[PDB]
Protein backbone atom coordinates (compact mmCIF):
# COMPACT_ATOMS: atom_id res chain seq x y z
CA UNK A 1 0.00 0.00 0.00
CA UNK A 2 2.54 2.51 0.59
CA UNK A 3 4.42 2.42 -2.93
CA UNK A 4 1.08 1.71 -4.14
CA UNK A 5 0.05 5.02 -2.89
CA UNK A 6 2.90 7.15 -3.26
CA UNK A 7 4.38 5.31 -6.89
CA UNK A 8 7.53 7.31 -8.18
CA UNK A 9 9.01 9.85 -5.87
CA UNK A 10 11.16 13.18 -6.95
CA UNK A 11 11.73 16.16 -5.18
CA UNK A 12 10.06 19.30 -5.85
CA UNK A 13 11.84 22.89 -4.56
CA UNK A 14 14.01 20.81 -1.77
CA UNK A 15 10.76 18.59 -0.45
CA UNK A 16 10.62 14.82 -1.57
CA UNK A 17 7.13 14.46 -3.00
CA UNK A 18 4.76 11.68 -4.58
CA UNK A 19 3.78 11.77 -7.97
CA UNK A 20 1.06 13.82 -7.71
CA UNK A 21 3.51 16.84 -5.73
CA UNK A 22 2.16 15.75 -2.32
CA UNK A 23 4.62 15.44 0.17
CA UNK A 24 5.75 12.52 1.29
CA UNK A 25 7.66 11.74 4.86
CA UNK A 26 9.49 8.40 4.63
CA UNK A 27 9.95 6.65 8.28
CA UNK A 28 11.67 3.55 8.97
CA UNK A 29 15.05 1.58 10.49
CA UNK A 30 18.19 0.92 9.19
CA UNK A 31 19.67 -2.38 9.08
CA UNK A 32 23.45 -2.69 10.89
CA UNK A 33 26.04 -3.53 9.21
CA UNK A 34 24.12 -6.70 7.11
CA UNK A 35 27.66 -8.65 7.14
CA UNK A 36 26.94 -8.75 10.73
CA UNK A 37 23.67 -7.98 11.77
CA UNK A 38 21.88 -10.19 8.66
CA UNK A 39 19.52 -11.93 10.20
CA UNK A 40 17.95 -8.94 11.46
CA UNK A 41 17.22 -8.42 7.68
CA UNK A 42 14.43 -10.73 6.05
CA UNK A 43 11.09 -10.92 4.40
CA UNK A 44 9.38 -11.57 8.05
CA UNK A 45 11.15 -8.98 9.75
CA UNK A 46 10.62 -6.09 7.31
CA UNK A 47 6.80 -7.38 7.14
CA UNK A 48 6.64 -7.56 10.92
CA UNK A 49 7.86 -3.35 10.74
CA UNK A 50 5.64 -2.80 8.43
CA UNK A 51 2.74 -4.06 9.98
CA UNK A 52 3.35 -3.63 13.56
CA UNK A 53 5.72 -0.29 13.93
CA UNK A 54 4.39 1.31 10.18
CA UNK A 55 7.57 1.50 8.38
CA UNK A 56 7.11 2.94 4.93
CA UNK A 57 11.12 2.67 4.17
CA UNK A 58 13.72 0.25 5.20
CA UNK A 59 17.53 0.84 4.80
CA UNK A 60 19.96 -2.05 4.29
CA UNK A 61 23.34 -0.77 5.22
CA UNK A 62 25.84 -2.70 3.10
CA UNK A 63 29.46 -1.98 5.28
CA UNK A 64 32.17 -1.64 2.08
CA UNK A 65 34.98 -1.50 4.92
CA UNK A 66 35.17 -3.69 7.98
CA UNK A 67 34.66 -7.41 6.23
CA UNK A 68 32.10 -5.33 4.13
CA UNK A 69 31.31 -5.85 0.57
CA UNK A 70 34.97 -4.93 -0.62
CA UNK A 71 36.31 -8.31 0.97
CA UNK A 72 33.14 -10.31 0.54
CA UNK A 73 30.58 -9.47 -1.53
CA UNK A 74 28.37 -11.78 -1.06
CA UNK A 75 26.47 -9.52 1.16
CA UNK A 76 25.17 -8.09 -1.96
CA UNK A 77 22.74 -11.08 -1.34
CA UNK A 78 21.48 -9.55 1.59
CA UNK A 79 20.90 -6.58 -0.15
CA UNK A 80 19.00 -8.20 -2.87
CA UNK A 81 16.62 -10.31 0.19
CA UNK A 82 15.55 -6.52 1.78
CA UNK A 83 14.71 -4.89 -1.78
CA UNK A 84 12.95 -7.94 -3.13
CA UNK A 85 11.35 -8.24 0.17
CA UNK A 86 10.58 -4.57 0.10
CA UNK A 87 8.96 -4.84 -3.64
CA UNK A 88 7.17 -7.77 -2.19
CA UNK A 89 5.81 -5.45 0.80
CA UNK A 90 5.34 -2.43 -1.22
CA UNK A 91 7.55 -0.13 0.65
CA UNK A 92 10.64 2.02 -0.16
CA UNK A 93 14.15 0.65 0.09
CA UNK A 94 17.34 1.93 0.73
CA UNK A 95 20.33 0.49 -0.56
CA UNK A 96 23.31 2.08 1.31
CA UNK A 97 27.04 1.91 0.07
CA UNK A 98 28.10 1.96 3.80
CA UNK A 99 31.38 4.08 3.51
CA UNK A 100 32.74 4.82 7.45
CA UNK A 101 36.38 4.06 7.96
CA UNK A 102 36.62 3.84 4.48
CA UNK A 103 36.41 7.85 5.14
CA UNK A 104 36.36 9.17 1.00
CA UNK A 105 34.21 8.09 -0.98
CA UNK A 106 36.71 7.67 -3.85
CA UNK A 107 38.79 4.88 -2.10
CA UNK A 108 36.04 2.36 -3.54
CA UNK A 109 35.20 4.58 -6.37
CA UNK A 110 35.01 1.87 -9.43
CA UNK A 111 34.06 -0.74 -7.35
CA UNK A 112 30.65 1.65 -6.03
CA UNK A 113 30.24 2.54 -9.41
CA UNK A 114 30.14 -1.15 -10.42
CA UNK A 115 27.76 -2.29 -7.61
CA UNK A 116 25.67 0.55 -8.46
CA UNK A 117 25.34 -0.05 -11.97
CA UNK A 118 24.31 -3.64 -10.94
CA UNK A 119 21.77 -2.48 -8.88
CA UNK A 120 19.99 -0.30 -10.96
CA UNK A 121 19.81 -2.49 -14.15
CA UNK A 122 18.24 -4.94 -11.83
CA UNK A 123 15.65 -2.67 -10.02
CA UNK A 124 16.19 0.86 -11.63
CA UNK A 125 12.02 0.26 -12.99
CA UNK A 126 11.05 0.04 -9.34
CA UNK A 127 9.79 3.11 -7.54
CA UNK A 128 10.80 1.31 -4.09
CA UNK A 129 14.40 2.12 -4.52
CA UNK A 130 16.27 4.75 -3.27
CA UNK A 131 20.02 4.84 -3.65
CA UNK A 132 22.63 6.20 -0.98
CA UNK A 133 26.03 6.27 -2.52
CA UNK A 134 28.61 7.23 0.36
CA UNK A 135 26.80 6.73 4.07
CA UNK A 136 29.33 8.77 5.84
CA UNK A 137 31.69 11.04 4.54
CA UNK A 138 34.39 11.89 7.58
CA UNK A 139 37.67 13.54 7.92
CA UNK A 140 39.53 16.77 7.69
CA UNK A 141 40.68 16.38 4.51
CA UNK A 142 37.18 15.03 2.80
CA UNK A 143 35.33 17.94 1.54
CA UNK A 144 32.35 19.08 -0.61
CA UNK A 145 34.38 20.23 -3.37
CA UNK A 146 37.40 18.27 -3.22
CA UNK A 147 35.82 14.80 -2.59
CA UNK A 148 32.30 14.23 -2.24
CA UNK A 149 30.91 16.31 -4.89
CA UNK A 150 33.05 14.64 -7.56
CA UNK A 151 32.67 11.29 -6.54
CA UNK A 152 28.95 12.08 -6.77
CA UNK A 153 29.22 13.48 -10.23
CA UNK A 154 30.66 10.22 -11.57
CA UNK A 155 28.22 7.47 -9.75
CA UNK A 156 25.05 9.57 -10.38
CA UNK A 157 25.78 9.32 -14.38
CA UNK A 158 25.99 5.60 -14.13
CA UNK A 159 22.84 5.17 -11.82
CA UNK A 160 21.38 7.52 -14.42
CA UNK A 161 22.07 5.08 -17.48
CA UNK A 162 19.83 2.64 -16.21
CA UNK A 163 17.37 4.31 -14.15
CA UNK A 164 16.72 8.19 -15.02
CA UNK A 165 14.31 9.10 -11.88
CA UNK A 166 14.75 7.40 -8.72
CA UNK A 167 16.02 9.28 -5.50
CA UNK A 168 19.70 9.26 -4.90
CA UNK A 169 20.68 10.33 -1.18
CA UNK A 170 24.59 11.54 -1.25
CA UNK A 171 26.76 11.60 2.19
CA UNK A 172 28.23 15.06 3.31
CA UNK A 173 31.55 15.99 5.14
CA UNK A 174 32.03 15.60 8.94
CA UNK A 175 30.16 12.21 9.16
CA UNK A 176 27.16 13.54 6.48
CA UNK A 177 26.42 16.62 9.39
CA UNK A 178 28.06 19.50 6.45
CA UNK A 179 25.11 19.63 4.60
CA UNK A 180 25.69 23.32 4.15
CA UNK A 181 28.79 23.27 2.37
CA UNK A 182 26.58 20.94 0.05
CA UNK A 183 23.46 23.71 -0.44
CA UNK A 184 25.93 26.26 -1.30
CA UNK A 185 27.00 24.21 -4.13
CA UNK A 186 24.49 21.89 -5.36
CA UNK A 187 24.82 18.60 -7.51
CA UNK A 188 22.08 19.33 -10.97
CA UNK A 189 20.59 16.46 -10.91
CA UNK A 190 17.17 17.11 -9.91
CA UNK A 191 16.15 14.08 -7.83
CA UNK A 192 19.22 13.76 -4.83
CA UNK A 193 18.89 14.65 -1.45
CA UNK A 194 21.98 15.29 1.03
CA UNK A 195 22.54 13.12 3.95
CA UNK A 196 22.33 14.68 7.61
CA UNK A 197 22.68 12.35 10.08
CA UNK A 198 22.71 12.61 14.34
CA UNK A 199 22.92 11.41 17.48
CA UNK A 200 20.37 12.56 20.15
CA UNK A 201 23.10 12.22 23.15
CA UNK A 202 25.22 14.69 21.35
CA UNK A 203 23.88 16.97 18.85
CA UNK A 204 21.47 19.63 19.10
CA UNK A 205 20.63 23.44 18.20
CA UNK A 206 24.18 24.00 16.25
CA UNK A 207 23.28 20.77 14.04
CA UNK A 208 19.98 21.78 13.78
CA UNK A 209 20.30 25.40 12.73
CA UNK A 210 22.49 24.23 10.27
CA UNK A 211 20.29 22.03 8.73
CA UNK A 212 17.80 24.86 8.24
CA UNK A 213 20.65 26.62 6.53
CA UNK A 214 20.72 24.55 4.08
CA UNK A 215 16.89 23.64 3.16
CA UNK A 216 16.93 27.23 3.15
CA UNK A 217 19.13 27.24 0.35
CA UNK A 218 16.83 24.93 -1.75
CA UNK A 219 18.41 21.76 -0.62
CA UNK A 220 16.83 18.53 0.17
CA UNK A 221 17.73 17.00 3.23
CA UNK A 222 17.25 12.65 3.92
CA UNK A 223 17.82 11.92 7.66
CA UNK A 224 19.32 8.30 6.51
CA UNK A 225 20.60 7.91 9.72
CA UNK A 226 20.43 9.18 13.42
CA UNK A 227 20.71 7.32 16.57
CA UNK A 228 18.60 7.72 19.89
CA UNK A 229 22.02 7.46 22.23
CA UNK A 230 25.11 9.42 22.34
CA UNK A 231 27.94 8.83 19.45
CA UNK A 232 29.60 7.69 21.77
CA UNK A 233 26.94 5.20 23.26
CA UNK A 234 27.72 6.20 27.24
CA UNK A 235 24.68 6.98 29.29
CA UNK A 236 22.32 5.15 27.81
CA UNK A 237 19.43 6.57 25.51
CA UNK A 238 18.36 10.67 25.43
CA UNK A 239 14.82 10.74 24.25
CA UNK A 240 14.21 14.13 25.62
CA UNK A 241 16.47 15.69 23.04
CA UNK A 242 15.55 12.52 20.60
CA UNK A 243 12.18 14.02 21.06
CA UNK A 244 13.14 17.28 20.28
CA UNK A 245 15.09 15.94 17.25
CA UNK A 246 11.63 14.06 15.93
CA UNK A 247 9.32 17.17 16.24
CA UNK A 248 12.48 19.41 14.44
CA UNK A 249 12.15 16.83 11.27
CA UNK A 250 8.01 16.38 11.70
CA UNK A 251 7.87 20.41 11.20
CA UNK A 252 10.01 20.71 8.15
CA UNK A 253 8.49 17.22 6.97
CA UNK A 254 12.10 15.18 6.75
CA UNK A 255 12.48 11.82 6.14
CA UNK A 256 14.28 9.65 8.41
CA UNK A 257 16.11 5.74 9.00
CA UNK A 258 17.04 4.90 12.81
CA UNK A 259 20.15 2.98 13.65
CA UNK A 260 19.77 0.67 14.17
CA UNK A 261 17.65 -2.82 13.63
CA UNK A 262 20.02 -5.16 15.64
CA UNK A 263 20.28 -7.46 18.72
CA UNK A 264 23.72 -6.12 19.89
CA UNK A 265 24.50 -4.74 23.07
CA UNK A 266 24.41 -0.80 22.52
CA UNK A 267 22.05 1.64 23.40
CA UNK A 268 21.23 2.63 19.91
CA UNK A 269 20.09 -0.85 19.13
CA UNK A 270 16.45 -1.05 18.76
CA UNK A 271 16.13 -4.78 20.39
CA UNK A 272 17.45 -6.68 23.30
CA UNK A 273 19.84 -9.25 22.83
CA UNK A 274 18.41 -12.54 21.70
CA UNK A 275 14.82 -10.84 20.08
CA UNK A 276 14.08 -13.03 17.33
CA UNK A 277 15.66 -12.49 13.85
CA UNK A 278 11.93 -13.11 12.12
CA UNK A 279 10.39 -10.51 13.99
CA UNK A 280 7.21 -10.99 16.09
CA UNK A 281 8.45 -9.23 19.40
CA UNK A 282 7.36 -8.65 22.02
CA UNK A 283 7.51 -5.78 24.18
CA UNK A 284 10.45 -7.41 26.21
CA UNK A 285 12.35 -7.99 22.68
CA UNK A 286 12.59 -4.14 22.43
CA UNK A 287 14.75 -2.08 24.12
CA UNK A 288 14.44 1.98 25.58
CA UNK A 289 15.69 2.65 22.06
CA UNK A 290 13.48 0.57 20.13
CA UNK A 291 9.94 1.21 22.71
CA UNK A 292 10.57 5.45 21.40
CA UNK A 293 10.88 4.74 17.98
CA UNK A 294 8.34 2.16 17.47
CA UNK A 295 6.03 4.29 18.86
CA UNK A 296 7.42 7.68 16.82
CA UNK A 297 6.56 5.65 13.67
CA UNK A 298 3.46 3.86 14.64
CA UNK A 299 1.84 7.47 16.25
CA UNK A 300 2.48 8.41 12.52
CA UNK A 301 1.80 5.53 10.59
CA UNK A 302 -2.02 4.90 9.43
C1 LIG B 1 33.05 14.11 15.70
O1 LIG B 1 33.24 12.82 16.27
C2 LIG B 1 32.64 11.73 15.58
O2 LIG B 1 31.27 11.79 15.30
C3 LIG B 1 30.71 10.80 14.46
C4 LIG B 1 29.17 10.89 14.60
O3 LIG B 1 28.83 12.17 13.93
C5 LIG B 1 31.11 9.40 14.93
O4 LIG B 1 30.68 8.44 13.98
C6 LIG B 1 29.88 7.41 14.54
O5 LIG B 1 30.73 6.54 15.21
C7 LIG B 1 30.09 5.50 15.91
C8 LIG B 1 31.18 4.74 16.70
O6 LIG B 1 31.98 3.99 15.80
C9 LIG B 1 29.32 4.66 14.88
S1 LIG B 1 28.31 3.48 15.80
C10 LIG B 1 28.13 2.16 14.62
O7 LIG B 1 29.24 1.81 13.82
C11 LIG B 1 30.34 1.27 14.60
C12 LIG B 1 31.50 1.04 13.58
O8 LIG B 1 31.14 0.05 12.64
C13 LIG B 1 29.83 0.01 15.30
S2 LIG B 1 31.20 -0.60 16.38
C14 LIG B 1 31.66 -2.13 15.55
O9 LIG B 1 30.71 -3.15 15.69
C15 LIG B 1 30.97 -4.34 14.99
C16 LIG B 1 29.80 -5.31 15.15
O10 LIG B 1 29.45 -5.48 16.47
C17 LIG B 1 32.23 -5.00 15.59
O11 LIG B 1 32.53 -6.22 14.88
C18 LIG B 1 33.36 -3.99 15.50
O12 LIG B 1 34.48 -4.48 16.23
C19 LIG B 1 32.99 -2.67 16.14
O13 LIG B 1 33.98 -1.74 15.72
C20 LIG B 1 28.59 0.25 16.14
O14 LIG B 1 28.11 -0.99 16.65
C21 LIG B 1 27.51 0.92 15.27
O15 LIG B 1 26.36 1.35 16.01
C22 LIG B 1 28.35 5.52 14.02
O16 LIG B 1 27.88 4.80 12.95
C23 LIG B 1 29.12 6.69 13.43
O17 LIG B 1 28.24 7.57 12.81
C24 LIG B 1 32.59 9.29 15.18
O18 LIG B 1 32.88 8.07 15.84
C25 LIG B 1 33.10 10.39 16.12
O19 LIG B 1 34.52 10.25 16.13
CA1 LIG C 1 31.19 -12.84 5.16
CA1 LIG D 1 25.85 -1.78 -17.09
CA1 LIG E 1 13.39 4.33 -12.02
CA1 LIG F 1 36.84 11.32 -12.16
Amino acid sequence: SVVEEHGQLSISNGELVNERGEQVQLKGMSSHGLQWYGQFVNYESMKWLRDDWGINVFRAAMYTSSGGYIDDPSVKEKVKEAVEAAIDLDIYVIIDWHILSDNDPNIYKEEAKDFFDEMSELYGDYPNVIYEIANEPNGSDVTWGNQIKPYAEEVIPIIRNNDPNNIIIVGTGTWSQDVHHAADNQLADPNVMYAFHFYAGTHGQNLRDQVDYALDQGAAIFVSEWGTSAATGDGGVFLDEAQVWIDFMDERNLSWANWSLTHKDESSAALMPGANPTGGWTEAELSPSGTFVREKIRESAS
